[PDB]
């Protein structure tokens, strides 16, 4: 009758929220114990195929470490982690807010007032990650999600699906020519562009024809963008990594100091007091409204180290 064991049978599968090559994300209801009835996302990974690849294991382990060590309002919160013989289980907060760039489709385009807010929250998350010496690397629209209140939550610190996109990669990533944290500020620029124009800054016909447009780095500024937004984009989307904004020791502070964010109260923003442009309806805590419908039912289908000490219960 001591501390709760927290095995897979503590959760009821409600629905699929996404499938990948390495595993699945479910919406789950905890059915016994400390949060009996609360809704989580359950990420389930296949140990056997993770350990078949170094880079894959590296990402898994890193994530498991990041989500224990790094806790921030705009970063997904890990609640439990555990494992069985063949599977790894991560229990994160269920982010009923869905993807942010899913709104981009119904808006067509984000207004600068709106995009700013979300870029502002994202930047604060990126800034904290860098402070802990973590670079997020392959940042893309898919990764930005929203909580029940509609605030930004970064996610996907581990593996990829399929076993993705490349137009949000900085040039120095595609060249494989080494990269510092300045790589994440490019991604912010490319996300800003996507928000304010609908699609990525540079896009081609195929795998390598796309790369060429990114390497050449040609600014396609639409006239409706304000002076400041034009300036910030040409400062975030610089080819030369050293010349990029936020590349210097200023980092996030350097970015956040730009006139584009002149209206952001950072204290209130971080405290999540500023009302977000889009607050998603409720009608429940288990609402999957903006998680579209490729997903339904519920079914989960000796070198054990070192997922050794994988177990975790969040102190909160
Ligand atoms: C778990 C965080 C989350 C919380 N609440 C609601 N939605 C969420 N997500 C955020 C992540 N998102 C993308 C995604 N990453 C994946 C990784 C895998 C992998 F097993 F690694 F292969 C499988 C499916 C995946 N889908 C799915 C739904």
């Amino acid at each position: 009758r001591g501390p709760e064991k927290i095995r897979p049978e503590c959760f009821e599968l409600l629905r699929v929220l996404g499938k990948g090559g390495y595993g699945k994300v479910f919406q789950v209801r905890k059915v016994t114990g400390a949060n009996t009835g609360k809704i989580f996302a359950m990420k389930v990974l296949k140990k056997a195929m993770i350990v078949r690849n170094a880079k894959d294991t590296a990402h898994t382990k890193a994530e498991r470490n990041i989500l224990e060590e790094v806790k921030h309002p705009f970063i997904v919160d890990l609640i439990y982690a555990f494992q069985t013989g063949g599977k790894l289980y991560l229990i994160l907060e269920y982010l009923s807010g869905g993807e942010l760039f899913m709104q981009l489709e119904r808006e067509g385009i984000f207004m600068e007032d709106t995009a700013c807010f979300y870029l502002a929250e994202i930047s604060m998350a990126l800034g904290h990650l860098h402070q802990k010496g973590i670079i997020y690397r392959d940042l893309k629209p898919e990764n930005i999600m929203l909580n029940h209140q509609g605030h930004v939550k970064l996610t996907d610190f581990g593996l990829c699906k399929e076993s993705g996109t490349i137009e949000y990669m900085a040039p120095e990533i595609l060249m494989r020519s080494g990269h510092n944290r300045a790589v994440d500020w490019w991604s912010l620029g490319a996300l800003m562009y996507d928000m304010l124009t609908g699609a990525p800054p540079f896009t081609g016909e195929n795998r390598k024809k796309t790369i060429d447009k990114i390497l050449k780095c040609k600014l396609n500024l639409p006239p409706y963008l304000t002076q400041e937004a034009r300036d910030l984009l040409k400062k975030l989307l610089k080819r030369n990594a050293a010349s990029r904004l936020g590349a210097g020791p200023g980092d996030a502070g350097e970015v956040q100091a730009h006139p584009f964010f002149r209206h952001i109260n950072w204290e209130e923003l971080l405290a999540r007091k500023v009302e977000p442009p889009f607050k998603p309806l409720l009608q429940s805590e288990e609402d999957v409204s903006q998680f579209d419908s490729k997903f339904t039912r519920q079914t989960p289908v000796s070198a054990n180290q070192v997922f050794l000490g994988f177990a975790y219960v969040a102190p909160s």
